[PDB]
């Protein structure tokens, strides 16, 4: 459908996600730079980088994120998200693309915000995705498929709808979905699991040194979860040329 | 209506809220100031801060005082919060002052109580709020905005209560915002998102210095909370005019 | 009523009590006591102890327990909790009592099952609670005091029963309070905030040093509880003479 | 029953208990090795293992998986959980042990996949689990006996089925148990509570010193947990002889 408000509701929603995306960037990059802050007009050591903190800090901005406006968007905020969704017919490709132009520019806006908050700060990294000393890239990127693929395939358990078991919050639980990603990710990585996220920073650092690897590896592991929920897991009764109606609206 | 029990209902809030606040600052603070614990009438070196520690002591805090009195008074325990309902106008002025006075009241009874506490401290700042050095203040004044932003922005989605889709316990979201909130501000200004809690401490410590950042920041913060759920993402039908008349009851 | 099963389920109750501490002082304290090996037959240096660590520990162990036998019992597991609801006219005092030495004996033979696990340690002192250097005794006890009290207060808000409005996992709320309480005492006094958890590795290490604030302490904090909760945020419209028959069943 | 789909259905868990043990060591092994990575062609010292990291990304992995496909096989993923429910009568041996199998080879894949994911490590153990200096073996085995027995036993009585008083999410608080245990056995055994997790990493480096510990531990602490909940504490008024038909379907 395409009339009436029906505009408006769609809108709201991409730019509930373009809002909250920024939030999202800032909050949690905004505390991964925070250990760097010993500062004092000196350049003597460092402190050492806290990984809960940080797997934390993204996993609560999207629990906290899902909780303020996941009625209203659906809360995706990750393009492996919503390509996960896509392919699962639950989303209009009108959506899927509206949405994450307003998720990678959320990204590039709040990567680009922090840059000013934070500029005091030397070799600023500013939080960009880069493959760790040790990792050997490209079969390293086996981390960001199946960090994005359980966070993918959380969101299609939690959002299933046919159920009438699931307890407690489902912001929550994508959230930690979320925070378990960077509990395995940080130190290989710097773990992505969500394209926006990792493009944001290497735009505003020019920085693209592998940036594919944070694409094809989530957007493969929303694959994997698709395929797994979808066809081998929890099935659909019905036809797949219905399904692709969803496609278009 | 200001009749028969309803001057009681309210007095117990405003009551609760004050009692409620003084918890949160004696746990929160008092946590904070335990790692200056190695002590042992020495003075060599000293233990680094848990960041991780700090955010769950203060988040934890709201969401165990939420479940406490969240029902008895709304469970505010911060002007940010009570100023981002009254301008939500769910809420009276009448409400929104004694509140944000209990509040402070809380704050710097607590923040004082915690100075015998931890009297046999050296450089005692009872966990006062201050710009980090190289963080540029006035600019380093986005943390306690975005900081207070979240926060506020997740309360008002939160209680919106048109939503019939809420899982999971309000407390504990309301919680971790506040801890995501620190892991987020902690470095850079200590984290406030607070004004009554910043103020606190400020007052027992006699140091004011920028503590304005600490109310100009928060209630910015609030500000585009309000305006970002109420008008952009989630409006209400009504009328503003309707709205106001909450301003008196 | 004294007749039929009601023998049984009472007597049930005590056991899941006093089995269920044995759980919570093994894990909790066994936690707490892991960081000291790095042991290898040598004697350089040492690891700094993880409050998260322990915090989380000591709260998961009750969330857990609460969980698994809390409908058989209340899951009190803490004299302070139980003195807390006894005060309250929510329980009887053969209750209470015979509850309170479930919970001193199971922290008893807990503590002392460890002794065995952990036999090799050196100064092994059974995670006792201690006043730490710096902490002015006595009016160092406003910690178990406070420490306790909020506790109390989220377990008597949690089962308030008239309440309609919690939402979330009862267990989840009761046992982040027990970790909020160790993010504030852990570094003060070892946080007791449970007569029968200080107890129990007092007399299996003979160290009464001052245990005395961790009877006081507590069982004040629990009294400031129903007193705040009962009688000055959410008193029940009901007179005394008649809740006290709650005293004998 | 063995007819029409309930074929299917069965293959469906037995499957989905496979690929969701994969996902389950490959994220929380992944993480356990994370700290060794400050690697850049050198040997010079090392950095300190975080035990919160990994007893959440443990913990979380379970809280996720659990939510993930939880509605299609009961969300085992562990040898002890399954033995647990089959001597509660409430699983099929055929089912037990299609599903330890599956996890065993889950673990044994997963664990081979982190090999090649991490090659680039010297002494890879490949969070192989061993009795650490200084614990009494044998005797160290209290441990992982109340770690897996905990965890059984929130288990059971999480899905008791004749409760009316769960609230929150089931998989989190189970998840939680998982977090609780690695809390406290990282230290002295770097926990197991789960044979197939264990045998997985002791295979792929064919190194079993004592793996023995790492079975009888944990179906010990399920018997406890079985023995305590469904005749202790919490008894069906059921005969065995009819309890024991499970057995076959
Ligand atoms: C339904 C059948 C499911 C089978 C799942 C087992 C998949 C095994 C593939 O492992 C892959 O090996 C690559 C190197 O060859 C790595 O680069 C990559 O990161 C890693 O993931
Ligand atoms: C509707 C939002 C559109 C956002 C488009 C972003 C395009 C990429 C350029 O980003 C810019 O990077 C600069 C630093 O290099 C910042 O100083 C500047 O402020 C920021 O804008
Ligand atoms: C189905 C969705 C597909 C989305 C594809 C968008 C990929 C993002 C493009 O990254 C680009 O990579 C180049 C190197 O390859 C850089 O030179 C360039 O500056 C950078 O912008
Ligand atoms: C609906 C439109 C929303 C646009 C949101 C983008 C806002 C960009 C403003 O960034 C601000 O720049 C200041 C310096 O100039 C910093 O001091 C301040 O901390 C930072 O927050
Ligand atoms: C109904 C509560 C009213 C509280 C009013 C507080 C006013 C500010 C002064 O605070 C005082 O600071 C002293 C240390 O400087 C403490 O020694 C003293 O105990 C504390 O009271
Ligand atoms: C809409 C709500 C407005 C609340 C305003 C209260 C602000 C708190 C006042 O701080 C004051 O700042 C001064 C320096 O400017 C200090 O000299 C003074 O000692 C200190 O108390
Ligand atoms: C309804 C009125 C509530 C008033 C609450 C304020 C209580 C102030 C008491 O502080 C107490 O001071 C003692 C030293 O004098 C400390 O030893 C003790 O630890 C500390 O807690
Ligand atoms: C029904 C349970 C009753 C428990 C009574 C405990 C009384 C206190 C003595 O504890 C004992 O301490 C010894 C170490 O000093 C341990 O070696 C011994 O094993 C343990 O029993
Ligand atoms: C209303 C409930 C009251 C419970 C009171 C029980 C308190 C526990 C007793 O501790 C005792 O303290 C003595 C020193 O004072 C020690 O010498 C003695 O060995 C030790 O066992
Ligand atoms: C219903 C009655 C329940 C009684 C529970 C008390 C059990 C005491 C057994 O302790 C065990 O002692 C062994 C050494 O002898 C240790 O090797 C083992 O790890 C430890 O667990
Ligand atoms: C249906 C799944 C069946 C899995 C059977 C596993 C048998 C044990 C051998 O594991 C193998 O260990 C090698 C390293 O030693 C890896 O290089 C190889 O890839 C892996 O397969
Ligand atoms: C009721 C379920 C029983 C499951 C029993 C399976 C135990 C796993 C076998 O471990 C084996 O131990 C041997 C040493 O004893 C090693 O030599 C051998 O290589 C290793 O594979």
């Amino acid at each position: 459908m395409a009339s009436e408000f029906k505009k408006k509701l769609f809108w709201r929603a991409v730019v509930a996600e373009f809002l909250a995306m920024i939030l999202f960037i800032f909050i949690s990059i905004g505390s991964a730079l925070g250990f760097h802050y010993p500062i004092k007009s000196n350049q003597t050591t460092g402190a050492v980088q806290d990984n809960v903190k940080v797997s934390l800090a993204f996993g609560l901005s999207i629990a906290t994120l899902a909780q303020s406006v996941g009625h209203i968007s659906g809360a995706h905020l990750n393009p492996a998200v919503t390509l996960g969704l896509l392919l699962s017919c639950q989303i209009s490709v009108l959506r899927a693309i509206m949405y994450i132009i307003a998720q990678c520019v959320g990204a590039i806006v709040a990567t680009a915000i922090l840059s000013g908050i934070t500029s005091s700060l030397p070799d600023n990294s500013l939080g960009l995705n880069a493959l760790a000393p040790g990792v050997n890239s490209g079969q390293g990127l086996g981390i960001e498929i199946i960090g994005t693929l359980q966070l993918v395939l959380c969101v299609l358990a939690t959002t299933d709808r046919r159920r009438r078991d699931l307890g407690g919050s489902g912001p929550l639980a994508i959230g930690f979905s979320v925070a378990l990603g960077h509990l395995l990710a940080i130190d290989y990585t710097g773990c992505g699991i969500n394209p926006a996220r990792s493009f944001g920073s290497s735009v505003i650092t020019h920085n693209f040194q592998d940036h594919w690897i944070f694409w094809v590896g989530p957007f493969i592991g929303a694959a994997l979860a698709v395929l797994i929920y979808d066809f081998i897991l929890a099935p659909r009764s019905s036809d797949l040329t219905d399904r692709v109606k969803v496609w278009t609206s």
